[PDB]
């Protein structure tokens, strides 16, 4: 089974799902390897072969520091890449359905990892699932991540800043380009990503140079105004010439400095990425996305605010403990092998962990917002305060900011509150619906009755993929036969949101409203 793209052919490989047949084409290349001079460059074109390229197995994830934190332990492994890290690392992979559909709407998958970790070639990145039971086409690419992918000399082609959100740019290009000789329909392509993949998704509603490469938008857990996705410009150089000078590179003319940082080999830049920052927190994005003048042509919560961004449809939402995932990777007291009940000496020095450069009446201003509890005698009201301090303002009161913010241009909006927390999630139960353990439900892992899920888990995910895929075809997210809860448009005055659950699917008003005008309103100020 070979395609003929616009670079020559692939020949992909067949999967039996579900008594059916998915096309997978694994690996296919969708730019010159950013190697030797090209390192920190935007992707350049890549030339035509003749032969056929052997898209069937997953390409190389891109160069990346691997979570150490918990050796052996799945929770954290999942995430860790499952193929070798290699500079050589910009490759997609498409699922198509079989028997080769006419014109199937395109779902494009963007991973996170805070800007400095992921591969698309995770098992809960499989795109199997959605195109056999859905009839979409599923494209994932790996993009450069750390600073071989956002080192930023702001100006100099040399190292521009934002090549990892040209990669993904240029994949979406590719998918314009090709995905028609796949029996895609390059006019209904719909972005998803969660977390910083789901930043990557909203920054590409602002950038005009990808404003004709995508139809709808999905963004999971993540969006560009969330406080770690935007490196300032002082940052971003402050965090290049650290580097430079941890890396004996220190030079004046900045063009030499990336010329030297570009024999080095990517371990000597990979381990001094953690220390261009003087204080850090497990929610780091040492070198992410910068208003680069480029990709990104002003700060954009700005254009944001000004409505200057791409007039389509989104769909928003986040998990009910967004939070809890990072407390265990520096938190006092916490602990994936306890309860982690902490006290309030413990809670106070966890916030000087989360918020290092805040002034005290800072940290100070959260306690008091936070610790006004029903029931003051609760031993965990400290544990879960501090899983709702990092969730809140790190990932809930920027999503809901970016739907509000959005719908105000208007366009329909739909947000959810995943609060799921699944069967089989290896992380204790105190961590609850963990940032991140959404994704195998919209990729319909439960749908595997073999894969140890519960019947209930099965119809959620079942319920969810139906949404997913018309909103991506229709911009719907309906689930029009089951009798389902309809999920209401999000409008800034009502704010309406859809709760997902094995239960009782629900209409709710004004998530987490008195935490986001903390963070929202008064917080900035600080
Ligand atoms: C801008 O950078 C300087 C230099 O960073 C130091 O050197 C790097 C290569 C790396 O090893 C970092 O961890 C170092 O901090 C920062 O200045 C340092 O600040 C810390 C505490 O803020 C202080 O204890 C050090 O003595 C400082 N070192 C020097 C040489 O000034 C500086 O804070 C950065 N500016 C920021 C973050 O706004
Ligand atoms: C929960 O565990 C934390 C983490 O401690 C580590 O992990 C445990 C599973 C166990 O193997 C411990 O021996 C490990 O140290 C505990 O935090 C420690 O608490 C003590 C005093 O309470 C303190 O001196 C240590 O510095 C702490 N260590 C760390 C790494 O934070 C915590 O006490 C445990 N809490 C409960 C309620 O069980
Ligand atoms: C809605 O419920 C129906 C059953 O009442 C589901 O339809 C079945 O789907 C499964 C696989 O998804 C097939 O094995 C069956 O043959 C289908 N038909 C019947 C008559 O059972 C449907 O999947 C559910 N849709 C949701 C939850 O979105
Ligand atoms: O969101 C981030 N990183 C993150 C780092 C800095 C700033 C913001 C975001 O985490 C990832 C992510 C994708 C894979 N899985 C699920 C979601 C997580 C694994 C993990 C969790 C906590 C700490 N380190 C790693
Ligand atoms: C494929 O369909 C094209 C029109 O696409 C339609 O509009 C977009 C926005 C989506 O929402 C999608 O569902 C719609 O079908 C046609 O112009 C094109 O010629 C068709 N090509 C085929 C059938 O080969
Ligand atoms: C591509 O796959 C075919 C089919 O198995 C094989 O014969 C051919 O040698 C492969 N090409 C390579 C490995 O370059
Ligand atoms: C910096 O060095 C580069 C590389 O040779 C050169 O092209 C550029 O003009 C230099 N700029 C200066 C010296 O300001
Ligand atoms: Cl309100
Ligand atoms: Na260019």
């Amino acid at each position: 089974i070979i395609i003929a793209t616009k670079n020559g052919k692939v020949r992909g490989m067949q999967l039996t799902v579900f008594g059916g047949t998915v096309t997978a084409f694994l690996g296919i290349p969708y730019a010159q390897p950013p190697l030797g001079r090209l390192r920190f460059k935007k992707p350049q074109s890549l030339t035509k072969w003749s032969d056929i390229w052997n898209a069937t197995k997953y390409a190389n994830s891109c160069c990346q520091n691997i979570d150490q934190s918990f050796p052996g332990f799945h929770g954290s492994e999942m995430w860790n890449p499952n193929t070798d890290l290699s500079e050589d690392c910009l490759y997609l992979n498409v699922w198509i359905p079989a028997p080769k559909p006419k014109n199937a709407t395109v779902l494009i998958w963007i991973y996170g990892g805070g800007f400095q970790t992921g591969t698309s070639s995770l098992h809960v990145y499989d795109g199997k699932f959605l195109a056999r039971v859905e009839r979409v086409i599923v494209v994932s690419m790996n993009y450069r991540v750390g600073a071989l992918g956002f080192l930023a000399l702001p100006g100099n082609p040399e190292a521009p800043g934002n090549m990892g959100l040209f990669d993904q740019q240029l994949a979406l290009q590719w998918v314009q380009k090709n995905i028609a000789a796949f029996g895609g329909n390059p006019k209904s392509v719909t972005l998803f990503g969660e977390s910083a993949g789901a930043a990557s998704v909203s920054l590409h509603l602002l950038s005009p140079g990808s404003h004709s490469l995508f139809t709808r938008a999905i963004l999971q857990s993540g969006s560009f105004n969330a406080p770690w996705a935007v490196t300032s410009l002082y940052e971003a150089r402050n965090r290049t010439l650290n580097l430079a000078k941890l890396t004996g590179c220190s030079r004046e003319n900045e063009t030499e400095i990336i010329k030297c940082l570009r024999n080095k080999d990517p371990q000597e830049i990979l381990l001094n990425e953690a220390f261009v920052v003087p204080y850090g927190t497990p929610l780091s994005v040492n070198f992410g996305p910068t208003v680069d003048g480029d990709f990104l042509t002003d700060m954009p919560d700005i254009l944001l605010e000004l409505g200057q961004f791409k007039k389509t449809q989104i769909l928003v939402g986040v998990n009910k403990d967004e939070g809890t995932a990072f407390l265990v990777y520096g938190a006092p007291g916490f602990s994936k092998d306890n309860n982690s009940i902490i006290t309030r000496k413990e809670f106070q020095e966890g916030l000087k962990i989360f918020f290092p450069g805040v002034s005290e009446f800072g940290k100070e201003s959260i306690l008091f917002h936070y610790t006004d509890w029903v029931d003051d005698q609760r031993p965990e009201n400290y544990r879960e305060a501090l899983g709702d301090v990092v969730g809140d303002y790190n990932f809930i009161c920027p999503a809901l900011e970016f739907t509000k913010k959005f719908s105000e241009w208007g366009n329909n909006a739909f947000f959810y509150y995943f609060e799921h927390r699944s069967s089989k999630l290896p992380w204790p139960e105190w961590m609850g619906v963990m940032h991140g353990y959404e994704i195998e439900f919209v990729f319909g892992l439960p749908l595997e009755r073999r894969d140890q899920y519960t019947k209930a888990e099965e119809i959620l995910s079942r319920s969810i993929v139906k949404r997913w895929a018309n909103f991506a075809k229709y911009g719907n997210p309906q689930e029009t036969q089951n009798q389902s809860t309809s999920w209401p448009v999000f409008k800034s005055t009502e704010q309406k949101y859809l709760t997902l659950n094995t239960e009782s699917t629900r209409i709710m008003t004004k998530l987490r409203a008195q935490q986001c005008r903390f963070w929202t309103s008064f917080f900035p100020k600080v």
